[PDB]
């Protein structure tokens, strides 16, 4: 399509369905998620966002990313830190898992941010616009399946406090993405990087499912 945001949505429809079909995601949707499984997911997210946000900060002023730099509205690291302290306890940093599949994703995020900056938008798009599109349904199924106490912690990651309206913000984020100037060659690389992001998530889901079924 014409708009980058429109191109991305179209090009990733296939892999997105693949992600929905992943065994781990299927069970999560079927309300079949265990606390051990959810903990692993949260640990994964922490590593992923730490890496992504480290690279976003590195390229914040670059013309290849600046247009989509929204630190206050989107940053998730602090929320995940809060959540992990609840899920793994006060010494969470020394006990949370960092698996090979998580490492593969983190490695690509750093490669992109350090040597292929123009593709970082593909990862920001996949993570942030994705969390803003179906994060409401995930949070719902989560709290209803984990039956956690009323301790007021554990799911901060699912709430973006600095965004008053998700619909309006997504419109703004899409507009900014479409404002980015890139050659047809780069545009193709960004589209392909978005598919790569989904694949990295899918391989992660597969690994997590394996770790939980021994
Ligand atoms: C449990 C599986 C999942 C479900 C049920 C789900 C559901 C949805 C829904 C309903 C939309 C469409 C929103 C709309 O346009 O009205 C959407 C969009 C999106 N999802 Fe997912 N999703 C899932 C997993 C993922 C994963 C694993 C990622 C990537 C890490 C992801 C990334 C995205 C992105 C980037 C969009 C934005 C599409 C656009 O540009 O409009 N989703 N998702």
């Amino acid at each position: 399509p014409q708009d980058l945001s429109e191109a991305l949505k179209e090009a990733t429809k296939e892999v997105h369905t693949q992600a929905e079909n992943a065994e781990f995601m299927r069970n999560f949707q079927k309300g079949q998620v265990t606390r051990d499984g959810f903990k692993l997911v949260m640990a994964s997210l922490y590593h992923i966002y730490v890496a992504l946000e480290e690279e976003i900060e590195r390229n914040k002023e670059s013309p290849v990313f600046a247009p989509v730099y929204f630190p206050e509205e989107l940053h998730r690291k602090a929320a995940l830190e809060q959540d992990l302290a609840f899920w793994y306890g006060p010494r969470w940093q020394e006990v949370i898992p960092y698996t090979p599949a998580m490492q593969r994703y983190v490695k690509r995020l750093h490669e992109v941010g350090r040597t292929e900056p123009e593709l970082l938008v593909a990862h920001a798009y996949t993570r942030y616009l994705g969390a803003l599109s179906g994060g409401q349904v995930l949070k719902k199924i989560a709290q209803k399946a984990l039956d956690l106490p009323s301790s007021g912690e554990g799911l901060a990651f699912f709430t973006f406090p600095n965004i008053a309206s998700a619909t309006k913000f997504k419109q703004l984020y899409r507009s900014r993405m479409n404002s980015l100037e890139m050659t047809p060659a780069v545009r193709q690389r960004v589209i392909e990087e978005a598919k790569t992001a989904f694949l990295l998530n899918i391989q992660l889901f597969e690994e997590l499912q394996e770790l939980l079924t021994h």
